[PDB]
């Protein structure tokens, strides 16, 4: 039986006079220079109502104290050991963009060596508010900015260094979980000063994370119902107005897109400065068919059964020869005495019901080239506004 | 061998005997005058429901007690040094509007001086209570209330002071993020007094805070869909309701604009006084398209192949020389005994077809002059209310 | 040096021996009674699905010890002290209809006197569960029950007091947040004593809130749309069924109305004996618009070119001759075979025709008639029941 | 002065060797006898889609102590004697069906005997998960189980035993909160002894506790809407179909019904078994709704002016003589030949029309029969399942 | 006298020099190997969108100390022993996939034998991110991943090992709430072997849990309303477009199969992927009804009172008689000379009018011949989309 119990002889030794109130150097001029490792591990939600950000990310540490040296001789040839996280020395790095307290896994468990360096692996998910924009909706990136500093600390006492080579944390292409809703290219962390006055400058450094969303299943969620909508009135500008159920498909498609725009309205408020560049595209869509069921009233109301006057020739032997000319299909198109009075009236009665037949066909007929010829200028708009929307798509193929 | 182990010998010589449950004085008579400083940060989420306000500030405290004091000679010229905040006293700086605990992260160290000068940094979220104004919902100007007092003691024991000029924290454009939904015009601070009766008086002191919406959202939110509306409605009139489709048109349109009414009630709530201005709008607007149904409905009875009573000359010569020629164009307008009865047969029912022919024709030119009367008098309505809308909206966009 | 560093004395003094978990006395038969004081502050969130009530209340306790009894002179003439509450009794009042913690800031300091009085500033959040009853649905008052109660403790050992007068906590009229949603008329304290059997009888006493709904909010939405749409059908009753829109716009508000419905159901719920019957109104105009409709195909199914038989003369001659004097001004209703035969042909036909068409015309006569008789019956009845919903409402305008 | 200052000594007695550690017993052969007494509070929300239950219990724990006896003689009679939890033997009494952790307001007081006995009156929320089954919707009975047991203990350390009989735990007329969504019919406890292995075996007891629906909200609620588009299509079969406007209604409620079944899919949740048997009842309907659509499209494609030759005469001896008749009431019905060549085309124009309309008059006289019976067996047929439907909810709401 | 007490003699013994700081061996080069066992309860909540997953599992954990030892001789033979669990050694491994700590049940008291070795029955509800899949909405498999870990330690202090054999954990269908959402299959649990650099490794042990879905609730939430509807307008082909009510119809239901389009986007998949394989079966639907909508314009077109030409015979004896023949029956179809030439006008308008008739007699026989072969063109499409959707269908079920 000698005096080697176990291993605790360490904590015999030196967690007796040791304390966690005072800092654990010797000489209080020089500072206590640490360094930072961030690998992101996952975001969770974004949010511009609020202005709020959701994170979650790996967190490590490295710092240096002096009240925790001893020789690896005659110790058992001891190295590292398990020490709890309420007995030292812990500092108070955290970011100055707080709107809650993150929940966090307590970990109870730090490192220490023979030469003062200590090892601290917590994890922490931060909740956060920062810069969006919404100017490139679909092809979006936010220059979101973290900002690890010290809250009560200046430079004389805590320095914020990085441990390894910042390529390595440019280029970070570890655990990262895909399939979500985000991606990102590259991080891009910066050292910097700030002072506010003399003798009073605070350690504050920068952070530049860039994150980007995949244009997938927002375009299936959004685009298309415009396209077949497209497709349904294209296909449905050709019925005859004569009947009268043209204003009511144009009523009911229109009623139509108001119950999918009062559905559509909660994606993105942008309350602020943000605004919806793709709400443009809805708008000069939703003039152009505006002005189609305004046309459609029109040609409505030009052709009817009126028995009203007479068509102007001035519009029907220029306007016609100008709009057929130019078409493909244009086509070519006493006791004897009272007997008399009688079938006089008679013929009568029947020449002007048939003039006004007449007429009315000849209105109708002005109104069937009109629709033909609105029926090709339309289409070809409609295609010039096709390939409008494809030629601003056809650049962020490859981007 | 020097016996100077640290600067640990000046904490371990005062927290000896020290304890955080007296109030640190030597005179007990003499109020502990404390100091406080507010840099607003953030605001985070308002709501007229339950009249709550959660914003999120950083916060400062100054006090000097005559414990923490000894000489700054011979310890290594020492100044300033870090102490844990639970061996210390802490007072109890609260608001008076409290609904629910924020949650603060915690910072477990503070400053001393030699003199015994303290430091506090700390933040706290405020979740409070404010007293909104909707009577000007787009355009208005707040004013809440936080009471920075204490819980217990009186001025005798404890007085609360501000820490710089009033107008550096007036004019306060410090850290504080942007593109969120409010600005801010100023910080009003103001020191008073509070005596509910003898021998017992708080410290209140107020901080007037001013916060000013961005009318940016609700314009592209709903004010266009009304303007779309109306021109929808406008060019939309133009139809003749000589078929009956412009009945379908018009139940669709009010079925549509009550349905957008039915959408928008459970958006933006408005329950301190009731209802503010922008439901005058509101009801002007269907004010106006319930005459326009009344008037479609009117225009339709009278026009109709009816076959009664003949229409008036007391209004038909008249309003043609009242309101045609003033306002509209000149658009006006045994052999034969027994053999010869068949011929009286037929055209007596040919006269009477002809008669009533002739009469649904009065009928609808009747109809339809008082068609575009009514649409001419609704057009300069509508624009006379356009001019009075903008140049009453004209005056807040010129500061 | 005089013996006398501060008044730290004291706090040494008297915490030398005191210990936190007996209740101190000097005679255990010796009951110590407690004080209540309630401040009606604010109300947060009231619930009938989960019948839940959420609130926050300035609260204040009082009561007396006996082992912190000291001299005020030759101690420098102190009264008052603060002192921690973990070191000190502390009672277990609480309400007995708790549903959740509701999350409230604690207090470390509590009052102390020479004689032995201590007094705790102790505010404390109700989220708690309550009898509902909300049968009178836009005036209602709550008979809402609160029970101070001690949970483990009888009359033998503690006792529940009042500290100031009952009748300035009834007419407590303090600080209060207004411009909400419910008022704050009185409440009512009540001591009372429940003994369950001999040896445990337990000392509670109670508080009935008296709380009243605004009927401003709700009472807009609820009210003015079924005005309107009134309004809607009072003025599109006016054109006739001849046409076939008439059934249209039948249909059109039908389908109006049912969305309404769809909306205003999911607002606020009544399940177990309270009954949603303001709704009486609404099945009382559902009631109406029905019959409506019904009357609708009632007369589009008299009124239609069907051609049928001659109709009944008894209910046409008591119908145009004295119904129409009682509602309004009556309106007063081989040559000689080879070529008359083809005459005559044509004549039948004729004169088939137009005997079917004046039959028709006796038909919408008939029609027309009938449709201003319970049209101005109906008017009758919607003006009735104008006037009783008012007069119903003006019997409110009391109190 | 007399060795008594006041009942503190037996604190001091008491608790200077006493660890809350180690179980309280003699020896470690004899298990701790525990008493449970459970009396429900109330129950705030059922959701079957993630099979959670949370509800609020009053319970009781009546356990023995061997280390905290003493005589009542010669230390002034005092008998009940409070002590706080944190330093006595606390037991590990759970529940294995929790999913959250219930926010319970900890009682930090207990009492003590004499004679060796303590209680501990402390309330805990419970967030239970259990089997629930929604196959008989209105009516339902559900069966959860709260089965007490020690999540680490056997039965050689303690023992769950009653402490009253269970009649009066079934016979519980104690504090209940009524006015809810549910009501209480019994509660029935009952003893399991389980074990698993070879001298590994645990402490279960069952408890099944009874809930029963009043069905006063939602069976009104979703018994209302059906009942009235019941008496609308009741009373909207009876326009004729000759306009053209019943496919309008027949459309109209069909969209009615189209949205009142999307608002009810937002309803009470599936898939434990299955759908419930109100859904079948529902689907029947509009099946026979279906049916009733399909004979309104037979009966608009029959009654057309198709321009066809006269129908079979087998078919219109059936539905112009057979069931027109044994069924309803019988609804029984040079120049001379110049001329010559005359007149002859528009006799046989005028006989061809004649013809064509007599032809016509069948149709739609056939079309009228067909109304008039299916009229008739379409009442009989929504009054046969209507009684059907009345009588077997009559029947089964009996007990 | 014996003057021994009870059992707390061992606990007094072994609980006096021991510490929970440092680790309890003697020989710091031994790795202490842990045991991990694991039985899932239940699941609580799924999530696409922000990629997370809720549940709740039991657990246990085993380790051998050396610093917990006794003797069982002369201590009554005691072995089952409790003991706090801080006071002791406790490992930090846990998942490598949180999110957010879940409130977990705490369980203070632990086993302690006389060899060493301890039990710990712990539960906690976890809040971890895993991949998921939603190619095959209804029938999935979800290859999730548990990765249990070691944060913070090594290979050469702990070791995750296994307690019990692979096979019994892997057909571990143990105490489990069935009839909720999902439902397992088995657990697969894999050792894993990760070394990043020299001389750090990491023990992970991984979890393949598989878990799937029983199509009931979305099965009758989604895919038989497809089904009626589409039987709806199978039915609803039957009326000829003459009156104008069939393109009324196939517009509106048009319109109640896109808001059904529209609100089925509020249970369907996330921004993971892309389209799920259910979109494909819509999208070919609403391409099913878009063209009948065309078709239904189309034969609207061609069918219409437009007073235009006879058709062409290059069409007429080839196409209307092909679907007439190889398909089933068809239907074979003194002014003496001044006096009678007031006849000549009138039998030239009445044979014009003959002629329009007749011409248009052929354009609707065409339309209807055009009719049915599409009718029966459709319905062949819709039975063979039905029988490739059944046969699709069937292999999945069977399994
Ligand atoms: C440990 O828990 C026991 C149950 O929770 C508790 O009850 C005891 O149960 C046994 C088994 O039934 C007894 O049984 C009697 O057996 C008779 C036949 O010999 C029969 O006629 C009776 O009806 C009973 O079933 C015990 O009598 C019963 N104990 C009591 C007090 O009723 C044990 O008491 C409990 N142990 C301890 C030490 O508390
Ligand atoms: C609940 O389940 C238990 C299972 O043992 C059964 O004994 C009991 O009868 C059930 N309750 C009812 C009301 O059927």
């Amino acid at each position: 039986d000698t005096t080697q119990p176990a291993l605790l002889r360490l904590s015999d030794h030196l967690l007796a006079n040791y304390k966690k109130g005072v800092r654990p150097v010797r000489d209080w001029r020089k500072p206590t220079t640490v360094s930072i490792d961030v690998i992101m591990y996952a975001i969770l939600n974004v949010d511009e109502k609020n202005q709020v950000l959701t994170t979650y990310i790996w967190y490590r540490q490295y710092w240096t104290d002096e009240f925790l040296q001893w020789t690896p001789e005659d110790f058992d040839n001891v190295t590292k050991l398990s020490i709890p996280t309420d007995s030292i020395w812990v500092p108070d790095i955290l970011i100055n963009e707080f709107v809650d307290v993150g929940k966090s896994p307590n970990i109870p468990y730090v490192y220490v060596h023979h030469r003062g360096e200590v090892q601290n692996y917590k994890p922490l998910q931060l909740v956060t508010a920062c810069s969006l924009d919404i100017y490139n909706f679909p092809f979006d990136v936010q220059n979101c900015s973290l900002t690890f500093t010290s809250w009560l600390h200046t430079i004389q006492d805590i320095n914020i260094t990085l441990w390894r080579s910042p390529e390595e944390v440019r280029s970070d292409k570890s655990i990262f979980i895909n399939q979500g809703e985000w991606e990102l290219l590259e991080v891009f962390p910066q050292f910097k000063e700030f002072s506010i006055d003399i003798s009073n400058s605070y350690a504050e450094m920068k952070f530049y994370v860039i994150i980007r969303r995949r244009p997938l299943f927002y375009a299936v969620s959004l685009l298309l119902p415009s396209i077949f909508l497209m497709v349904v009135d294209i296909v449905g500008f050709c019925l005859p107005p004569d009947s009268g159920e043209r204003v009511s498909f144009k009523i009911t498609l229109l009623l139509g897109y108001s119950v999918f725009l009062i559905i559509v309205s909660d994606t993105l408020p942008a309350t602020a400065i943000g605004t919806p560049l793709i709400g443009v595209y809805f708008v000069v869509c939703m003039a152009l068919l505006v002005i189609s069921l305004a046309e459609t009233i029109f040609i409505v109301r030009l052709v009817h059964k009126q028995d009203l006057q007479r068509p102007v020739p001035d519009w029907l032997r220029h306007l016609v020869l100008d709009r057929i000319a130019w078409i493909l299909c244009l086509g070519e198109q006493l006791a004897v005495r009272g007997l008399l009075q009688e079938l006089s009236s008679i013929r009568h009665f029947l020449e002007k019901r048939d003039e006004m037949r007449e007429v009315a066909r000849d209105w109708l007929r002005v109104g069937y080239v009109l629709d033909r010829l609105l029926f090709r200028i339309y289409l070809l708009a409609v295609l010039a506004y096709s390939i409008t929307l494809v030629t601003l798509w056809s650049i962020w193929h490859y981007s």
